[PDB]
């Protein structure tokens, strides 16, 4: 309800940027 | 004492920047 | 084997950059 969801949401785009890092890492120019 | 606190401290400014991200996200231009 | 290691690896360089932050913090110009 009231607070009935947004973190039980958004938090993967975070993991989506933590993914770009694994290649930011498995690569980086 | 000796090591008697600094991480049982500082670690929220981290959460303070993780907050700017929720709007970096709940917004971003 | 097959998936027999890379995360049971890489993940500290992450902590290595989280270290630069503790001084990015225990300092910053």
């Amino acid at each position: 309800h009231s607070q009935g969801t947004f973190t039980s949401d958004y938090s993967k785009y975070l993991d989506s940027k933590k993914a770009q890092e694994f290649v930011q890492w498995l690569m980086n120019t």
